[PDB]
């Protein structure tokens, strides 16, 4: 049944665990599941073990989990440990090097010595301290003859003698992925120094004041810092080797008894968590040490939803461990399928420059992106700000049209800066009623949720106007695409060619996007959010969809901050806001190249082509497909290399004071660990 079985693998965690199953028992009997203590040799051992259903619940050092994104060893962080307090959650710790005061060695001063290592797979102590010093070739099997002998628990020492010279066990006990090794974890391998087997011991932070020999031995042993300087082990905080995450419990991302785990934690928390009570301790653990969880955490937080071992992680941690064991295309991610086949026939063309990929919702690429999955695309100033907050950064800007003044454009665009484009609420001019001092009670079509056009900007006003995030309370009736289907914000909505599109964050709904926003306003809605001057570019014979037929711009008219109502063609006076425009993002790394090879593309398929001879990449045969129908060009970023820089100040600080009604998953996925 959902009782949650805990993966224990010495004998003093199976008496913590028993105690912990009684204990819960107690607390926790109605609206809460047992506890049950299934042993293991080792913790790799209770990762692929929960893969195979034998297990549910362990706590481990997510890098073990990195092996996981394979069949059978599909698994996710449900349940992430704290240090410090309540009030500042600590979701990291350091990864340092320890060594004897004498000896005197330094960073580059680690060439093959007497070294020991927490374990193999280990984040703490096999993955830093190999980022380090990077070999070429980058193996695991490579540091067992670089260092001359080293103490690595778990290693298979009948393959790499060399590599278990330092463990002092017993036997077959001897170099142990579990506590049978005397030096294993942080705890065994710190024992090095006081011991003296090895010169140094790459351990984390925590371990090193809490199995500190006197509260003043600070000073017997130092650190080596990635500045080729020695420094008191008292300043971690500047001399530390890498910086990772904490441990998480895992469980099966489908089908794990994952509720189960988030209750049973919650309550055990609650009369077991830090020394509340006084007999048990979940974090005070007794004969071994860091028995069930680290002793030195102070609680466990739930991870948010879209967080996945690789975003937990962070593609700076993988991209060093996928060259440890295991180019020229710009991998673009595509929203939709109308999206996909629009960049299919712009990746036959490149010749093989520019690549695909594919997502459902805008923030499922940025998460792509994130990855490697997809390399770059581009983000609206909405996600751009989520994509932002999430460590990606703008490589050039989708330009615009210039202001009309003169004949044409020509090189010229590639640096022509531009201020954007204004949002505009639009609303029929045949109703002679309905305007911004009485918005509420109408019904509204929204481009898409999280967009400048039809979300933050209309709805960060409307939230200073009123005060609560419950908008479906505003406008009764409304479509804007990534809404709660069951709720109002997707009654308009009409759908794709088959249900569960009926409210999709892509353009697989007939309201999505400015062009489709416009239609339900047409047809359903009586307001209506999106960009500047978009109205005629679907009226008056604009647009070929029957929706668009016999429509004039005299049909529509603008609706200003004030209250009253001006043309649509004059947008610079009757405007929201003034948003940055739209933006390419990518990682730090393929940021000057997919720059360099956009330049190179719309070169040969920018505003620079024919009739249909070439391929328009800034022309979609629907609209908005990759790039707005109306962009000019690619510009560059200049100084702004930065969202910050980018969004601007004013733009940027709205997002803040909005943050509070903007439920993405992606951006709380991003600012779980504050730091």
């Amino acid at each position: 049944e959902k009782t949650i079985r805990w993966c224990v693998v010495s004998d003093h965690e199976a008496t913590k665990c028993s105690s912990f199953r009684d204990n819960m028992k107690k607390v926790l009997p109605a609206g809460g599941p047992a506890v049950t203590c299934v042993r293991k040799m080792s913790h790799p051992e209770c990762i692929r073990d929960i893969s195979a259903n034998k297990v549910d619940a362990v706590t481990v050092d997510g890098a073990l989990v990195a092996e996981a994104d394979l069949p059978h060893h599909s698994l996710k962080p449900i349940m992430a440990e704290y240090y410090g307090s309540k009030d500042d959650p600590k979701t990291h710790y350091y990864v340092v090097a320890m060594a004897k005061k004498g000896t005197g060695f330094q960073l580059n001063q680690l060439r093959g010595k007497k070294s020991c290592h927490t374990g193999l797979g280990w984040s703490a102590g096999w993955y830093v301290p190999l980022s380090t010093l990077l070999p070429s070739g980058s193996r695991e099997t490579a540091a067992a003859t670089f260092f001359s002998s080293s103490c690595v628990p778990c290693a298979d020492g009948k393959m790499f003698p060399s590599l278990c010279q330092l463990c002092a066990g017993k036997g077959t006990d001897k170099c142990a992925c579990s506590s049978r090794e005397p030096y294993f974890g942080s705890w065994g391998a710190l024992k090095c120094l006081q011991d003296g087997t090895a010169d140094v011991s790459f351990v984390k932070h925590l371990t090193v004041f809490e199995a500190m020999p006197t509260k003043a031995d600070r000073d017997q042993y130092e650190l080596l810092c990635m500045d080729n300087t020695r420094r008191p082990v008292e300043e971690y905080e500047q001399c530390y080797l890498a910086r990772v995450p904490s441990h998480v419990v895992v469980a099966r991302s489908v089908d794990g008894k994952e509720d189960s785990i988030q209750e049973l934690l919650r309550v055990a928390q609650e009369h077991f968590g830090k020394d509340k009570s006084s007999p048990f301790q979940l974090f005070g653990s007794p004969h071994g040490e860091d028995l069930l969880f680290t002793d030195a955490a102070h609680g466990l937080l739930r991870v948010p939803r879209k967080i996945d071992i690789s975003l937990y992680l962070g593609y700076e941690f993988l991209s060093a461990f996928r060259n440890l064991k295991r180019s020229q295309r710009v991998k673009w991610c595509a929203v939709g399928q109308q999206e996909r086949t629009k960049c299919d026939q712009w990746s036959a063309v490149s010749g093989g420059a520019l690549a695909c990929a594919t997502e459902e919702t805008p923030e499922d690429c940025i998460a792509a992106t994130m990855k490697g999955e997809a390399d770059a695309m581009s983000l609206d100033g909405g996600f751009a700000y989520v994509a932002g907050h999430c460590g990606l950064v703008p490589v050039l800007a989708e330009n615009y049209l210039s202001t009309h003044s003169s004949g044409r454009l020509g090189s010229k665009c590639v640096n022509a800066p531009l201020e954007g484009y204004y949002v505009v609420a639009v609303v029929k001019k045949s109703d002679v009623g309905i305007t911004w001092k009485s918005l509420q009670g109408k019904k509204s079509c929204h481009t898409a949720v999280g967009t400048s056009e039809g979300w933050n900007v209309p709805m960060g006003l409307i939230y200073d106007q009123t005060g609560s995030c419950k908008f479906d309370a505003f406008f009764s009736r409304s479509c804007a695409p990534g809404s709660d289907p069951d709720s109002p914000l997707c009654a308009l909505c009409v759908g794709g060619n088959n249900p569960a599109h009926m409210c999709a964050a892509n353009n697989a709904e007939g309201y999505h996007g400015s062009s489709g926003a416009l239609r339900c306003l047409v047809e359903k809605g009586d307001v209506a959010f999106m960009k500047h001057p978009t109205v005629l570019q679907n009226t008056d014979g604009k647009n070929p969809e029957p929706w668009a037929k016999g429509l004039k711009h005299e049909d529509f008219e603008l609706l200003c901050l004030d209250g009253t109502r001006k043309p649509v063609t004059e947008a610079q006076s009757c405007h929201l806001a003034r948003v940055p425009n739209r933006a390419v993002f990518s990682r730090k790394d393929k940021a000057d190249f997919v720059r360099r090879i956009l330049f190179n593309q719309q070169e040969l398929f920018g505003r620079n082509g024919f009739e249909y001879m070439m391929f328009q990449m800034f022309e979609s045969s629907a609209k908005d497909l990759l790039f707005s129908d109306d962009t000019e060009c690619l510009s560059n970023l200049q100084d702004k290399t930065t969202y910050k820089t980018y969004l601007g100040p004013q733009y940027l600080t709205l997002m803040d004071n909005f943050r509070q009604c903007l439920s993405s998953e992606l951006l709380d996925a991003c600012t779980f660990h504050k730091y």
